[PDB]
């Protein structure tokens, strides 16, 4: 598209799920982790956060890390309701789209994200009418279950090998331009959306 591109590559942050970084700011204090910023920087994850994001650490020693730097006994399910305030929501519109792409490509997503957040959307955010999850992706490549994140090499080497797919019959939507970047590098075709994007004109004739 004109392209022979075959492949979509979405990614989840952003470009699917609204975020919302001052609510979980603001969650977290309330609980009582009063230095959340110093410790957290989703734009630069550190420690705890790089390593649940790899897979490195489970979700129960995630919520240890974050009793420990908070100096306090915390429930966990009052840990993950802080951290899941992060995400907002999947517009509708996104998963009609998602949807509709299906009958002229096949659909993976490439997200950084950790087993906290995943549950929740899958959970929260792509249940819709009938459908869940997996009716919207061939695959879903999530760098805690990769053991890799976004911007390595390594992590589009791996998704295209494992998929069986051409790099240069696949087009990369991801807001955060240094991925896109980095993808090119293979020979993937990318778009980098703005803000609250809706990039469903990629796709008008
Ligand atoms: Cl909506
Ligand atoms: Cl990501
Ligand atoms: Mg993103």
């Amino acid at each position: 598209f004109s392209k022979g591109i075959k492949n979509l590559l979405i990614d989840l942050g952003g470009v699917l799920i609204n975020l919302d970084r001052e609510r979980c700011i603001e969650n977290f204090k309330k609980i009582g982790f009063q230095n959340i910023e110093e410790k957290f920087c989703t734009h630069q994850l550190d420690g705890i956060f790089l390593q649940q994001e790899k897979g490195l650490i489970t979700p129960a020693e995630f919520r240890d890390g974050i009793r420990e730097m908070m100096g306090k006994m915390v429930s966990d399910k009052q840990i993950d309701a802080a951290w899941n305030s992060f995400l907002v929501d999947i517009p509708t519109y996104k998963l009609d789209l998602l949807l509709k792409l299906r009958e002229k490509y096949v659909v993976y997503l490439l997200s950084n994200t950790n087993d906290i957040h995943w549950k929740w959307v899958c959970k929260n955010a792509f249940p819709y009418r009938t459908f869940k999850v997996e009716d919207y992706f061939e695959k879903t490549y999530l760098s805690y279950e990769m053991k890799m994140a976004k911007p390595e090499p390594e992590i589009f080497k791996a998704v295209t090998e494992d998929a069986g797919i051409d790099p240069k019959e696949t087009f990369f939507i991801d807001d955060s331009e240094i991925n896109c970047k980095v993808a090119q590098e293979l020979g993937i075709s990318t778009y980098t959306p703005k803000a609250g994007e809706d990039w469903s004109h990629l796709f008008r004739k």
